[PDB]
């Protein structure tokens, strides 16, 4: 189901990273958060629900995932919290390996990582990148 | 339009700055409020919007964040060609700000709740999420 995405915190650096995987494309959306916290987390959820069509979000029992902030966000916005992407996690900490060295700050590094993985060439023909992907399965869905 | 094409520019909000981005071809719209009017907050943005959509070609004014050199190379990473609407689609925004407002406190939150507005709920049959993906994929498909 195209509506359908898990979310999960990661660690690298001694920041910590909030990861949104589209399950049906493996379309990603990440950034670093200041602190792992219910606000940054329902914040994150927003805008991600502003521009894509979410209806399900698959979380652990982390407090921030709890939260009533995240509670409220998921609300508002008519999503519902299923409680309850480790091998995307594992992806991104790769891909931001590969250009850590192009960004002083991790915070940039994890946006050149998210562009490199949506946008690349898989199977060594144009098309089939996550984004081109994501796209493609939501527009059939509508 | 080509479906590569977008509008950016920065609005102003109870002392706060709005930077907002306008798919041409759709009439999609992300927006922030981002802390300082800078090149450095411009580019930060303009990468993330690059990471989710395929952007091409970014038309602005000549605003000193839009032509800082931070903008310049976060283009040329990305492959983005700058050419130096939006106009109504600040006062669409503003007006929905105003609306949702009643769930939100805080601005930062507020623009978000009217992004999501903007993007799913106006169908002025189909919305701006809609059509954007609609218009992606079928260049895709192409
Ligand atoms: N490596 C880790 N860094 C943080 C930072 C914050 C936090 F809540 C948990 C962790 S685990």
């Amino acid at each position: 189901s195209p509506g359908i995405w898990q979310l999960d915190c990661t660690h690298l650096e001694g920041k910590v990273i909030l990861v949104a995987v589209h399950v049906a494309s493996g379309y990603i959306e990440a950034e670093v958060i200041p602190a792992e916290t219910g606000q940054e987390t329902a914040y994150f959820l927003l805008k991600l629900a502003g521009r894509w069509p979410v209806k399900t979000v698959h979380t652990d029992n982390g407090s921030n995932f709890t939260s009533t902030t995240v509670k409220a966000a998921c609300w508002w916005a008519g999503i519902k919290q299923e409680f309850g992407i480790e091998s995307m996690n594992k992806e991104l900490k790769k891909i931001i390996g590969q250009v850590r060295d192009q960004a002083e700050h991790l915070k940039t590094a994890v946006q050149m990582a998210v562009f490199i993985h949506n946008h690349k060439r898989k199977g060594g023909i144009g098309g089939y990148s996550a984004g081109e992907r994501i796209v493609d399965i939501i527009a059939t869905d509508i």
